[PDB]
């Protein structure tokens, strides 16, 4: 007396990993290749189950404490059809899945084989991305093998982190850490670059730009954020341990400021969003705490004439990063409020 297993391949051929909604985006349709099988597709909830707990993101595959939905009992059902998905506003921050079940001669149901899953970005405002990383989806690499960075909350060196909305591997050193977070009962990751630099080049600062940063719940120090706009003019974000913000413009041919009535808590996450444009031979520069626009001035780019078109956006200081965007426009109000609304709930589980 004996037992044979009989296999089943599960695939969606040339699917992705993650997906963006807002694209006009529908993903290729899933493959069962065999007594009879039952497939479809299945999405998460927003609370893993047993007071459910906060699914987060990942692109790479289960030393991590990460809690990931379960098939089948933290998914609903979306579709009885093999058939592509069309991604909606409602699935960010979700795992989509394309699964099959073997039935035996006497009706018996297995288990769900599952594709690999599809995370779908929370990201809310897609239009006019240039740069997009979200720190939760950091691996460790070590040789050309990737894994989840372990749950130790120390500061790994050997990560790939990618700009995901282009998908480009960042050549950088990017020390990452993932850690429990007793808030949310979950882990998450954060960008730890203390004192390192991300800098990123060729930015035309006369058209619209839009940065924003959700910076996490740890105290921090130094240049968050800063425009190179040219050779010898810079404008930048100062954290400092009290959680004021100090303005720095620098002219090596300015001045230096408090945000006034700002004082950061780092007893939470907060988010910071920048918005500029040239005017007038000026640049305008709005920063947005958390949703609200706090400061709103314009740096002089005569005063000899500074050519900002080819600038650099660089990421620095002893900060904590849990994600960011870049926008080549200058985001309306409507959707500086979807950004900020989103980092606010980012990890909210419901
Ligand atoms: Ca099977
Ligand atoms: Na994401
Ligand atoms: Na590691
Ligand atoms: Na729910």
């Amino acid at each position: 007396d004996h037992h044979h297993h009989h296999h089943m391949k599960v695939t969606i051929p040339s699917g992705k990993r993650y997906y963006y909604a807002g694209m006009g985006i529908t993903t290729p349709g899933g493959k069962v290749d065999i007594i009879y099988t039952e497939s479809g597709w299945f999405l998460s909830d927003r609370a893993i189950g047993q007071s459910g707990i906060v699914p987060v993101g990942t692109i790479g595959q289960k030393i991590s404490q990460t809690l990931f939905p379960e098939m089948p009992t933290d998914f609903k059902q979306l579709s009885k059809l093999e058939t592509g998905i069309h991604i909606t506003d409602d699935m960010r921050g979700k795992y989509l899945t394309f699964a099959a079940r073997a039935i035996n001669s006497y009706g018996r149901v297995g288990n769900y084989q599952e594709a690999d899953r599809i995370w779908i970005m929370g990201l809310p405002v897609t239009q006019n991305v240039r740069l997009h990383t979200d720190a939760d989806l950091a691996l460790l690499k070590n040789g050309n093998t990737t894994s989840l960075i372990p749950t130790d909350n120390q500061l790994h060196t050997n990560t790939e982190v990618r700009d995901y909305f282009n998908d480009v591997v960042y050549g950088a050193t990017i020390p990452v850490l993932n850690y429990k977070e007793p808030a949310i009962n979950q882990t998450r990751q954060l960008i730890a670059l203390d004192g390192r630099t991300m800098q990123f080049s060729n930015h035309n600062f006369n058209n619209g730009y839009t940065t924003s940063v959700l910076i996490g719940n740890r105290q921090q120090t130094g240049p968050l954020l800063t425009y190179k706009l040219d050779d010898t003019l810079t404008w930048g974000i100062n954290l400092e341990n009290d959680g004021r913000i100090a303005i720095k413009t620098v002219d090596t041919t300015g001045g230096q400021e408090y945000i006034q009535n700002v004082k950061l808590d780092y007893s939470n996450d907060n988010s910071i969003q920048v918005r500029s444009a040239a005017k007038n031979g000026s640049l305008g520069i709005e920063i947005f705490i958390n949703g609200q626009s706090v400061y709103n001035k314009t740096v002089s780019l005569t005063r000899t004439t500074h050519n900002i078109s080819s600038g650099q956006i660089i990421f620095g200081g002893n900060t904590y990063i849990n994600e960011f965007a870049v926008y080549t426009e200058s985001l309306n109000n409507s959707n500086i409020q979807k950004l900020a609304e989103y980092f606010r709930d980012k990890y909210k589980a419901s």
